[PDB]
């Protein structure tokens, strides 16, 4: 149930999602990624910006203390925030999230974003009409230090999240370039199905990852409570019915079946167990193209506070 990397390390195919808005206890972090653990999740996804992996840290390290993984059986994943994207800044980053999570290394670290932010400041530092206030920061000087951070041993394998196919060529045509991204994480789901940058990924070995692959959480911050709901989708529902499934079950499986790599979270129990049941049964062709004919380019993420930056991925 793991992918092959283009460095040779293997990547789980199904990911547990552990964001939760600032509104849920960091506590639940602790709770949920244990039962994700239990359920038969291998593959954690973290952040700095989740405010959570000392709870997701403790977690993994809660199930290798009594004997349930080793730590060689959990891929973990944590990413280098956006104010973080200077160079001298990344490794010192990495090594904040390691000792937050209590761990020797972690199996994936990511860049964000391509959107970088104003350093030395707040988390996400916002001007006056609450623009995220930008940095210019060429990002393959980023990425040549996470190649160091690898070369040391403190990722396993590096890759990106929210670029688009110029921003990776970006870093695919830098001279001197010692380690592709293994993966582009993007936000990627039946209402956005990112078909051409699939495309191109595969093209390259590139793993792409769906987030949202639920269709959000919705938060109020930055999706439009007007936008479609996913798990509503009357497609959706008519294949989960055909099934005997679920909505959330079908739109993890299109991923799977399209070789997209896809997160799930969820805070409950219950839907947590549910979702491991994505590698009991299998989509026809006929089913695939059913879903691929929802694509309608709705990026849930649509807020004013990012749209403007000079590097947004969706100019594209
Ligand atoms: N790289 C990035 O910029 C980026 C951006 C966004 C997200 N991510 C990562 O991707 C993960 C997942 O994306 P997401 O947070 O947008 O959420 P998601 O995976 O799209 O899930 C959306 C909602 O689906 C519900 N759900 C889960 N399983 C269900 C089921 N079986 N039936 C019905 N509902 C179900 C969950 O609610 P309950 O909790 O109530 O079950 C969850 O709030 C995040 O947690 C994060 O790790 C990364
Ligand atoms: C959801 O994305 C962001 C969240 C915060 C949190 N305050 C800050 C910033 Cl700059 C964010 O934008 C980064 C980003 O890549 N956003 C996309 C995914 C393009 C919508």
């Amino acid at each position: 149930q793991c992918v092959k990397l283009n460095d040779g390390h293997f990547m789980p195919v199904l990911g547990f999602g552990t964001y939760a808005p600032p509104e849920v206890p960091r506590s639940k972090a602790l709770e949920v990624t244990k039962l994700a653990i239990e359920a038969g999740f291998r593959h954690i996804d973290s952040a700095h910006l989740y405010n959570n992996e000392e709870q997701v840290g403790l977690a993994i390290r809660s199930k290798i203390a009594d004997g349930s993984v080793k730590r060689e059986d959990i891929f973990y994943t944590s990413k280098l925030w956006s104010t973080f994207h200077r160079p001298e800044l990344v490794r010192p980053a990495l090594e904040n999230s390691l000792k937050k999570a209590q761990l020797d290394y972690v199996d994936l670290y990511l860049i964000h974003s391509p959107m970088s932010l104003k350093p030395g400041e707040e988390l996400s530092p916002t001007d006056e009409n609450g623009k995220v206030i930008f940095d210019i920061v060429d990002l393959c000087t980023t990425w040549e230090a996470m190649e160091k951070c690898k070369d040391a041993g403190l990722a396993k394998s590096i890759g990106v999240s929210n670029f688009n196919r110029r921003q990776l060529e970006m870093i695919l045509n830098k001279p001197g370039l010692k380690y592709k991204p293994v993966c582009n994480q993007v936000e990627c789901h039946p209402y956005f199905n990112r078909s051409k940058l699939l495309d191109f990924c595969k093209s390259k070995d590139i793993v792409l990852v769906a987030y949202s692959a639920l269709g959000s959480q919705r938060d109020k911050r930055w999706v439009d409570p007007n936008s479609p709901v996913l798990l509503e989708d009357p497609v959706l529902c008519a294949l989960a019915k055909k099934h005997k499934r679920t909505p959330a079950l079908i739109a993890l499986r299109y991923q799977l079946q399209r070789g997209v790599v896809v997160l799930a979270k969820s805070y409950n129990e219950q839907r947590i167990r549910q979702n491991v049941q994505v590698f009991e049964f299998q989509l026809t062709a006929e089913d695939m193209k059913a879903i691929d004919g929802l694509d309608r380019n709705l990026h849930y993420f649509n807020s004013d506070s990012f749209a403007s930056h000079p590097n947004y991925p969706y100019s594209d």
